[PDB]
């Protein structure tokens, strides 16, 4: 699948994480670590919102490339996980 | 009610969960991760009888330790939510 910073969220969720287990330790570790890095990025990216000594512009152009970053980095982790024959769930926006 | 192995199902729900955004924050947030830690725990016990390199013995003691913990958690989660006026299906 296809990461963009509208679906991140939506995606790199503990289901598409726990999928993850069914690979050997050599491949699942260095695949789980590059989803939760990603996770702790975006989910960090919008606080220099928070941050008064930052300005309004610097700040949302942070945001934008720290999301970029973590987007790129669950592609990553995703694309090493799908060449193994895991497929994650999509976000159906009826079930929630 | 109080939490079993074979009611866990039937309680933890998303009509349930749905109950809980209703809630204050500060009461509001720790119920809601409660809540969802516990799901989430009954769900990856059941991963244990999926690898081969766990013996069935072992895979069924993780299994069942596994669900009484996350029967605590949603014990509790239930316990502090029902304190705060929310009916829940039995």
């Amino acid at each position: 699948m296809k990461i963009t910073s509208s679906n991140f969220a939506t995606i790199a969720t503990s289901e598409n994480f726990a999928k993850l287990s069914v690979l050997p330790k050599n491949h699942r570790e260095p695949i789980k670590g590059l989803f939760k890095s990603a996770v702790e990025q975006f989910s960090s990216a919008r606080d220099f919102f928070k941050n008064e000594n930052y300005s309004k512009e610097l700040a949302e152009k942070f945001n934008k490339e720290a999301v970029n970053e973590a987007v790129e980095k669950l592609q990553k982790a995703i694309d090493l996980a799908e060449k193994q024959g895991i497929q994650f769930l999509e976000h159906h926006h009826h079930h929630h």
